[PDB]
């Protein structure tokens, strides 16, 4: 297998730095006032165009995320506002690569957040693959009417009504090969839910592995570790970097960090090219 | 038995109230630069004067701590400014009792931050129990010479000098009959590696939950549950929480939390008198 | 505590008895087309009355499960033929009893079957306490467009359209003080996904266990136990059955089955009277 | 290594389909006395002729199963009728084979049901590897003079009385490498109590899982599954399919089913040849 | 109910002091030939004469343990030799109390050893309740054709000839209550496989705990805690003792050890009388 | 890589022999004062001399072990006195290979028991790779200040003194890929409460498997195992030699042995040579 690995620009997100870094700056006795930053970042897919099919990791947001008449609540908007022009559309990034919706055999879901699972309802040809726990936890959301928070109601509800085909990968279940080179890594609980990522064998470029949230940026990574804000799983939050660490050694491999601007600049983007 | 239950003052402490209360005020494209606050809060023990023998909960903070002198590491003590007069000494707050230190015949450390193990060298007459979690926690910071964090080397310096007796809780272990109407309760892993509380059995007052810092304030208990800025283990200090709240229910019992600068001004304290 | 307890006759079922007692009569050389019985059974509810507010066991069938326009699928309705008058419907038992659904504070569903589940969507003002596995389960079935099996997609639709509120009781959680006298007993996946069960102490009737479908009838109690045909979780379900066992030797209480026609009849029903 | 392959026809059983496919044509309300079938399976072995040693995957029925001086029930019998010409009998297949049982030196017993452990008494020479939760049941039916069901008390007496050699594959034990190219799959329970397989590596035909009573039949297989009638463990019966299916996708595997009449036609049976 | 336990003499058994107590005398370069002790202990049984029935724990030695026609192996005799007049036969001891085996209702066997287990055949009248683990193990011993060891091949031929009604305690069973004030204690693994100890609720004498060989005697039991010279389960040996300690404080119990000479004296036997 | 692994004779060790061998020659009634003997074994380090840096396995006894002025109290000294030339000595066995302490890249420490972790003070540029499990139960027995047993109080003082860097293998870690060819093995408790084994894949030896004290000798090896007279877990330990047997012959492994005195002789030494 000789494919070509594409990362997709869907623009740029802000928010609290101590959601990305865990009181990164504590108030002091001579500082008790400490203000924090609003820190930008990238929202970004990748795209896999393999010989037994294509595979698509994350989703990025929906484009009707953001306005008034968005998906996403006020609230929502106002601590993680997303901007992006049109051609940062997930639709649009793969349109511009001659891929459509429809030509998507397998989306791996990460997790269900509003800035990774924006547009899974678009590939209703594809197999959907999420961790269990994560499915079952967005679910209650929706069934509780949730509107506030990370999971997006309007997102959910758009995923049933289309029709969605998952599978979903078991607490205790192994790693799956999902093709020649790709390996679907069962990462369990931590940042959120039920959190997987992704170990891709490129022939030229060696092997990469798609940390997504499990890792948020190379400060989070360390060492030493700095954990995120508000987390789920603490432990198997920590147990899940340690992880990719080893298998990083181990197989010697890139680790593509969730939302890394520093990475992300240093990245071959869809409109420049791939990785083979 | 006829026990008499006193609540000693042992000072005030503040801190960034994100310490307290994880992103309690988060930053908005409107507000990008949100300020933090420095919010005081009491530290305090409690005295069981038990017919079986006296039962001291938690030790507050060593007399030795602050200063340029002082036991905590500079940055630990701008981060987590500890005052108190000499009243608050908790030797002080005993010997106003008429209770010496070779009185105590157990002292049940919660936990071994800094606010809670303060004064355990005092005790040397005494069985300490504390979690085996938590005891292995501290001592690996020492072995490793940590100087900064929760856990002041200096303290457990003292405590080895002093041949101070253990008996550690085991992680799997039941919950501990100390006297008639005092129960140690095994929390375990959550806001520290261990934590320990005691359920204490009034003729008068009835059922009293000391918590500790498994529930900071009445803030964090909700519910909703307001977990803290950091955390060892998230999904162990959710579930104490609500492990109390069902005890609580069931027992008819008062929770008495960690730091709550509200109800504390409402306990009547060492120096007017106690609870029967 | 006073309490009243209702048995409420909401009508009949029928179905292979393969599916109430696996193999019950299998072929054989000399009889190797054996024939199954279509077996009839009821379906039942109960309320308990209580001065802390009433308590509803189960919920029976949807009045609009059966016919051309019902919302059970044609396979669903030929396999599993509910027959109910308008008297059994449950909205008409509880008014008959002067209850109204926004009297219900509390609802326990055992578990969330076409036949248990039926009429969650009425008690819009009560906590529908289900097990979280049960409920995932549902759920997943509900965004997977599953329109044949036990759970049914146009219930499911209801509850959340209704804005039900929902207390999951968590896998590992200890069973639930619901008022005195009424603990909800977490049983755990078995026949389905997750059973919850209720243990009712009254003043002159004593101890009754509410089991459900974790027992259908004496034949499956015994001894020896007779599992169901088909089942969840086969080693779940005999565990709560020796569970339910042992309970009721401990605390000389009767266990009421899920579907016996035997010991139903000899119920006092809610139009006969109630247990005190 | 050169290892020669052998399917070994230990002739016919016939049952209750509902055994094989659990409620495979439940009573409907227009068909309310449905009737089961008797359907007829083959039960085979497989002798791995293998330069580090002989290697039997179970060893079919005792030939002094059947009949009124037989060692099965009478009920047994005519339940799970055993039909076998002499050349049938697993003896007389090893002998066509120029093979001695003397000369086994590995028996893999995948579970201890009638079926599958009926000629292991005569393996004397051999280590009969099984699993430990199996042979523990196994030998409590035995000890309990249990004479009803699939294991057979004078099968295991005859165990016992002809002293073979156990070695039992521990519940949380790892694969065992027997010889090159062919390893002890641990499934674990399901089907039974604890349930082994096989994977066979040839130079020529490649990958081979021996799957056992782990898999009936392709319609078992599916997907979707189709459960037996009867099941110890349904969870990990579930799990044990799932993590075969895995195996054979990630090894490029056939799977050898249990007892499939269609696909046990297409195999070369020992009186043809064997697989290399 | 009224009960009266008894105390039967079953004879003197002698071994190896390193079998009671692990390395109690070690080698040093002053004493490098150090000599170990041949200790004498007391082999007992304990009937409980109760209104709902007759309870027996443990059972002694087989009367045809010891000589030249003995069951037990000769290097068992030489190591483990037990000393017994007729009178000490617990069949004898139970004609002295007008008991017959036939009238006995349950046997409890807190393991299967043969100073344990020996007259187990005799009551083929009884529920024989045993550790699920310890039964397995036994049997294996069997299966195996051991026929040394501290499990005899002659007495597990016996039980299942003489078809006796087995009751397993699974490894994960809650404790059982037997009869009004009388529970058997699951103690799982440790001394054995599979441990069962009794708590007795006497009127008179309070609570009693019988540990059996989870604890030889007193020095076994300190604290501190000195284990046996071999043992199955080091961590649950240690477990169960610390469990038992816990049991008989929260419970005011006396603990009953399996071989203390010094408490064996000082017990009421049944020649004298019994506790009321 | 090349890599030369070395062979370091640290002197001779004598103790009863029933610490290496459980019960290896009991007491009966024809030898009831039956004697032991003080047997003679090596205690030794393994320097693996890496491309990528030099691993250094365990690290023998402290040269200040023996004498009046003795860091081992007295009862230690009598009981496990160990015999050791200046040449014999850690840092002099290095010095002679040229090999500076602070040349030390790793230190794999298999346990911390007196004879393994009696060098550790020296590596202060070295990363410590220890057991969590073992490393908490030392720090325990120096803040309980035992001053007995296998855990010198003044050895461990010294590694805080002299600021080592630890790095503790997690409970539930995979094994660690420390250089190419060199994997630490987590044994886990068994002989202590936390073992760490070593597998070095040579090119020219081959495979070697550093046990250390998860096997004392070929005895212990067996089969069958003979465990030791002392054990923290036993369970395990014996789940832990199986383990290497199985490693042994999956990957073609020689196994060294702890203190095999027989093994030892055949080893070529530092100052014959080294493997390749
Ligand atoms: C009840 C609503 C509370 C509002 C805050 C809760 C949001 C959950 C915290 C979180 O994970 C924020 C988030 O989803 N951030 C994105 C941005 C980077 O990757 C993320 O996870
Ligand atoms: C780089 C280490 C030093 C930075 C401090 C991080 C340790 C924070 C641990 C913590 O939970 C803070 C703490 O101990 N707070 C006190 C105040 C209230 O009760 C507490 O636990
Ligand atoms: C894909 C649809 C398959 C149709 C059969 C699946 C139904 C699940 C089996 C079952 O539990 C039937 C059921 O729900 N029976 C009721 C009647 C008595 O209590 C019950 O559980
Ligand atoms: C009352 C006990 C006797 C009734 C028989 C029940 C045992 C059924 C166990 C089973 O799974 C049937 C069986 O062994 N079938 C064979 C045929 C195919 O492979 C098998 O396991
Ligand atoms: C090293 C050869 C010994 C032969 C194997 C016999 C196993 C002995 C282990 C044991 O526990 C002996 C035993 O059962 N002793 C009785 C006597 C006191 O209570 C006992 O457990
Ligand atoms: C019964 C009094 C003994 C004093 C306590 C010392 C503990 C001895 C346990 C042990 O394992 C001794 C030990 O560490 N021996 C060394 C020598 C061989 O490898 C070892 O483990
Ligand atoms: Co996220
Ligand atoms: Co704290
Ligand atoms: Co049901
Ligand atoms: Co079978
Ligand atoms: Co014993
Ligand atoms: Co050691
Ligand atoms: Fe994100
Ligand atoms: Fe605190
Ligand atoms: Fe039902
Ligand atoms: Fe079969
Ligand atoms: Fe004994
Ligand atoms: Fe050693």
């Amino acid at each position: 297998a000789r494919p070509k690995l594409y990362v997709m620009d869907n623009g740029r997100m802000r928010m609290d730095k101590n959601w990305m870094i865990a009181m990164h700056n504590p108030a002091t006795i001579h500082n008790p006032n400490a203000q924090t930053e609003f820190v930008e970042f990238p929202i970004y897919t990748v795209l896999i165009d393999h010989p037994e099919g294509k595979i698509l990791f994350d989703t990025s947001c929906n484009p009707n995320s953001m306005g008034p008449q968005g998906r996403w609540a006020e609230s929502t908007q106002q601590m993680f506002p997303w901007t992006a022009t049109e051609e940062c559309y997930l639709h649009n990034r793969l349109e511009q690569l001659k891929v459509r919706p429809e030509d998507i055999r397998y989306v791996v879901a990460s997790h269900l957040h509003l800035d990774h699972a924006g547009c899974l309802e678009m590939f209703t040809n594809a197999t959907i693959i999420v961790h269990e726990d994560e499915f079952n936890g967005a679910l209650q959301c929706y069934a509780r009417n949730q509107k506030e928070g990370a999971y997006i109601w309007a997102d959910i509800d758009a995923w049933i009504k289309n029709n969605l085909q998952w599978r979903t990968v078991k607490r205790h279940e192994d790693n799956i090969l999902l093709a020649e080179g790709v390996k679907v890594l069962n990462f369990g609980s931590g940042h959120a839910w039920g959190m997987l990522g992704l170990h891709v064998e490129l022939p030229e470029t060696g092997g990469i592995i798609l940390a997504s949230d499990a890792i948020y940026t190379a400060e989070s990574y360390g060492p030493p570790i700095k954990p995120p804000g508000i987390i789920y799983d603490s432990l198997g939050y920590m147990n899940t970097v340690e992880r990719i660490r080893r298998i990083a050694q181990e197989t010697k491999s890139q680790v593509w960090f969730g939302h890394d601007a520093e990475q992300f600049k240093k990245f071959r983007k869809s409109t420049e090219g791939y990785y083979e």
